[PDB]
């Protein structure tokens, strides 16, 4: 049945939603890509209120005090994926187009899923069929590169993809797409450093600028908004609800215009003073990034409170789906990154800094309000990200990468930039062996194959 089949792929999707949704405890892939960053504070009651996440923050994670959950969805996504791929050729009443269709969206969500335990474990069992006979070789992290951008490379060659829309129906916005495909690889490509596809990753990267279908929103706030969801600078969002804006709101908030009295919220994230004073006064990013609560305000504060917090994710009463879940869609991949994503490939290829380079970094000042750069080094786009992108997950991610970016400044790369502050929380500097956190206890319990990454 091609209904049995959908109802398989629809399952291959469920686990996106997964960590928000509260698998063992409640968790935010944001929150996981940002709190070994420079961005935010981790906050909560005390520093062992998830206490997993104080201590990653610091560079101190164990075995027992890490992201397992996430080790568990991707597993549970892969295992969704691969057996949708089993069942495809048992299809007998699927048309040849729907099955290409159902297999190219079950292998990107599977790359999709193997991308983000590279990204944290890197060293990882790596399968791409079911174990009923039953453990998987645990691959090095550039072995799960080799695999995962050669299997990647497979799905966007087939051109089977849509690039935007399913056929235009936008009862169907959340499916994989060609345009979220290249956005992976380009993800990918750039965390590896891997110079042999800059160029392949800027082709497709320019496919997305040369399109009719793609812009950057005109209003930088409107995109975090009910109605900016799935505007045209969206290459793809996971769709909900969310717990997400309980967890990164103040406690025993009195209420505003917005967010009623007698709400929760858990007081993570809290964001970074010197997150807030890095925008210019002219930056519109800067109001839309930052949620300032006047210091009359009386809440209760929690640990590491600042009276900032995270704007584009914040509660509001008119989101709600106690009342801890919400509706808004978590932006995955925005047409910025693309433009961001080119500027960099582009200077990392030869390019001019006066060429297509400047046109694409520039599209994104001006329409942040902020005038546009005359010549631009690979320097700039890393820092036109950090304003670009707080509370989407991508800043640590860039600080790590940028250890292998020649021209990247001290405030652009992990060694230098997650460094001890003068307030005693951070009091580890980065180093490359805490690129890939610990692998669980429990894993380890299961699999006595399994090797420990080098962390301590």
């Amino acid at each position: 049945t091609d209904e049995h089949i959908q109802e398989a792929l629809i399952a291959a999707y469920d686990p996106l939603h997964w960590p928000d949704w509260g698998l063992g405890q409640y968790n935010a892939l944001n929150i996981d890509g940002e709190i070994m960053g420079d961005n935010f504070w981790v906050g909560g009651a005390t520093k062992t209120d998830m206490q997993n996440w104080h201590m990653l923050f610091n560079y101190e994670a164990n075995e027992n005090n890490t992201l397992g959950s996430l080790w568990t969805v991707d597993y549970s996504g892969i295992k969704r994926c691969n057996d949708l791929l089993k069942y495809l050729d048992w299809g007998t009443d699927v048309t040849e187009a729907n099955r290409k269709l159902y297999e190219m969206q079950a292998r990107l969500l599977r790359v999709f899923y193997y991308n983000m335990l590279w990204h944290y474990f890197g060293n990882v069992p790596f399968y791409l069929e079911n174990l009923s006979e039953y453990t998987a070789p645990q691959y090095t992290a550039d072995q799960v590169y080799a695999e995962l951008i050669a299997e990647l490379e497979a799905v966007i060659d087939s051109k089977v993809l849509p690039l935007k829309y399913y056929k235009d129906d936008e009862g169907q916005l959340g499916r994989v797409t060609q345009a979220m495909a290249y956005m992976v690889y380009a993800e990918m490509v750039m965390y590896q450093n891997d110079e042999s596809r800059f160029s392949k990753a800027l082709g497709y990267m320019k496919e997305l600028i040369d399109s009719p279908s793609f812009r950057l929103n005109p209003s930088f706030a409107n995109i975090w908004e009910t109605e900016g969801e799935w505007c045209d600078e969206s290459i793809w969002e996971i769709n909900y609800g969310t717990v997400l804006p309980t967890l990164i709101s103040p406690n025993s908030f009195p209420g505003d215009d917005g967010w009623s009295k007698g709400n929760d919220g858990w007081g993570f994230m809290p964001m970074r003073l010197e997150t807030y004073q890095m925008f210019s006064e002219q930056d519109k990013r800067r109001d839309a990034t930052c949620w300032v609560i006047a210091e009359d305000v009386e809440y209760t504060k929690r640990y590491q409170d600042t009276h900032i917090w995270l704007q584009k994710y914040r509660p509001y009463d008119k989101n709600f789906k106690q009342n801890l879940n919400y509706n808004n869609n978590y932006r995955y991949y925005r047409y910025a990154e693309t433009l961001l994503n080119a500027a960099e490939l582009s200077l990392r290829t030869g390019g001019s800094g006066t060429g297509e380079a400047k046109t694409w970094l520039n599209e994104v000042r001006t329409r942040a309000g902020l005038a546009g750069l005359a010549n631009v080094t690979v320097d700039d786009v890393l820092t036109e990200r950090r304003l670009e992108f707080v509370g989407e997950g991508k800043r640590y991610f860039d600080l790590v990468r940028a250890e292998g970016i020649s021209g990247a400044s001290a405030s652009n790369k992990a060694t230098t930039a997650l460094v001890p502050d003068e307030y005693g929380y951070r009091t580890n500097s980065w180093t490359a062996k805490k690129k890939y956190i610990p692998i669980a206890q429990g894993e380890l319990d299961s699999d006595p194959a399994l090797v420990q990454n080098a962390y301590k």
